[PDB]
DNA sequence: GTATTGACTTAAAGTCTAACCTATAGGATACTTACCAGGGACACGGCG
């Protein structure tokens, strides 16, 4: 499931490359710890293999998640509750989740209602976030590169 | 030099319209008790 140099996703840092796994035996116990590194922060986690799947610790997703994000952010119709505190706790909870799919909507539907009028400074904050979170899975979920995977996210928000 | 009229242009209003401040309201997971002096004089509570 873990190997030495897999590029894995790790939530909510998003990629976070593999280096190696120690025993740091606690307890008496020589508990797996294996070793993560992230481009963003520059900070390295150790975390135990077995419930490592318990924090969300996921590896690169393939394809079908790939089409499934880009019909997701084709999916239309969508209404959000009057009060904006209420839509905020809604799609900020969405992110926390941090799958994919939620993320992703969040991310176009708070991009095309601050392009259809403009909105204000907090929400702002929460789409640099998430589309920075989304553009480097994406690039690593092709290995398509920051520069190009924010190109292909700008060319398909298109539609 | 000191008495005028007829134009000829000009700043100061005086006012209508538009945007950019201003007073105000609201927001529903749940959260329930904060934080180095002395030296003299006068007044208050205990004890006998």
């Amino acid at each position: 499931i873990f190997k030495v140099g897999d590029t894995v996703v790790y939530p909510h840092h998003g990629a976070a490359l593999v280096e190696a796994i120690e025993t740091r035996t606690i307890k008496g116990e020589q508990k797996e710890y294996l070793v993560l590194k992230v481009a963003q922060g520059d900070l390295t986690v150790r975390v135990p293999a077995e419930n490592a799947e318990y924090v969300g610790v996921r590896d690169v997703v393939g394809q079908e998640g790939l089409d499934k994000v880009f019909q997701v952010l084709r999916a239309p119709h969508t209404e959000e509750p009057t009060n904006w505190s209420r839509r905020y706790k809604a799609n900020l909870e969405k992110l926390a989740s941090g799958d994919v799919n939620k993320v992703a909507e969040v991310v176009r539907d708070l991009w095309r209602r601050d392009q259809e009028r403009g909105l204000s400074a907090g929400e702002k904050r929460m789409l640099a976030k998430a589309r920075q979170i989304l553009v480097g899975e994406l690039a690593l979920a092709e290995s398509t590169d920051d520069a190009k995977a924010e190109t292909i996210l700008d060319e398909v928000l298109a539609a």
